[PDB]
């Protein structure tokens, strides 16, 4: 009873405000984004300015928080998701034809705008992309823009799904199994009622089917494979977490304790990286994530040499209809595929009006 929701104005505009922010902040990456590059500091860059930027607003509200909802993270070709090294692991410098996947999020009094985008490094003037990464970024756009379409109230969850399969196939691509795209709520970055991505049998049941209702928001995600999509941990270092409120441990070791205690005070519930701390984060956060007060945000793999593309954005589920306040700079005469949507019903879908 007590929820703040986009009801109310106010909460829309906190929503808009930080949807500005995440989208300039991506725009500034993707220009910083060429070849010799570091991701560290690509990663490094965006999270500051995003600290910098929601530290211009509500000024006058001295004690509102606002800053990081996801920490900005950069994930490489085959690499899926949440890759923002620490100082000390191996970084990884971009290459000229790399396919980049960046996801970030801000939020403004713990409204959320997410936002991610694909794209590829220093194409030439005149040139398009092709080939596979033409293949799944397209799909992965398409994807997007189905999702656009159909994630509206009244509709259900379960033909997200469905077109996003559909969507994917016709450019002989898959969506990564069991993604979950969440609803957002003031200070919830992981509302139980979700999209989930291409399910196995067992997924399936286990998730909820659910219909989209006015007032609602969520940060649709769009995660696609040229490969088979069973994503896979590789043994890189886990650097994303959060915070997890519903779990309590009394905890053995004192630098576990004051480490809890400072991720509750900097960063309530909203997912960082240990970066923002490095050793005595590295013991601390050992206990916390075993007795599960902390959930990890792993590093997961496509096979080597297979591409995966992303698009996120985040909408609100307005009662005129859906308003999105954050998406990447898609510019669609990039690329180009041997394949294109054949299906009636989907292309008639893709060209009907957002």
């Amino acid at each position: 009873q007590q929820e703040q929701t986009i009801a109310e104005d106010l909460v829309v505009t906190k929503y808009k405000m930080g949807g500005d922010i995440a989208n300039r902040v991506l725009r500034s990456l993707v220009e910083a984004s060429s070849s010799g590059v570091s991701v560290l500091s690509l990663c490094e860059k965006g999270d500051a300015m995003i600290m910098e930027e929601t530290g211009k607003i509500f000024k006058k509200e001295k004690e509102m928080k606002k800053g990081i909802a996801f920490p900005t993270s950069i994930s490489v070709n085959n690499c899926v998701c949440h890759f923002s090294p620490l100082k000390s692991d191996q970084d990884y410098i971009l290459k000229e034809g790399d396919l980049v996947k960046i996801d970030l999020g801000v939020h403004v009094d713990g409204f959320i705008a997410n936002v991610a985008h694909t794209f590829v490094v220093d194409v030439a003037q005149g040139t398009q992309v092709t080939g596979r990464k033409a293949d799944v970024i397209k799909a992965a756009h398409l994807c997007a823009e189905a999702a656009l379409r159909l994630v509206k109230p009244g509709n259900q969850n379960t033909q997200v799904t469905e077109a996003w399969n559909k969507v994917a196939h016709s450019f002989n691509c898959t969506p990564i199994e069991g993604m979950l795209s969440h609803q957002l709520k003031q200070h919830v970055i992981d509302g139980e009622k979700t999209i989930i991505q291409n399910p196995t049998d067992q997924q399936k049941k286990d998730h909820e089917k659910a219909e989209f209702e006015v007032h609602e928001v969520y940060a649709v995600d769009v995660l696609v494979s040229s490969g088979e999509g069973k994503a896979k941990d590789a043994g890189q270092r886990t650097t994303i977490y959060k915070r997890d409120p519903s779990k309590q441990y009394g905890l053995k070791m004192k630098t576990s304790r004051a480490f809890f205690s400072e991720v509750e005070r900097r960063f309530d519930a909203m997912p960082f990286t240990l970066r923002a701390f490095e050793k005595k984060a590295r013991m601390g956060v050992v206990e916390c994530a075993k007795h599960e007060l902390l959930q990890p945000f792993n590093v997961l793999y496509e096979k080597e040499g297979e591409f995966v593309a992303q698009f996120k954005f985040t909408v609100l589920l307005m009662p005129n209809g859906p308003m999105r306040i954050t998406s990447g700079p898609f510019e669609p005469d990039l690329y180009k595929s041997e394949m294109e949507v054949q299906d009636a019903e989907l292309k008639a879908l893709l060209q009907s009006s957002a």
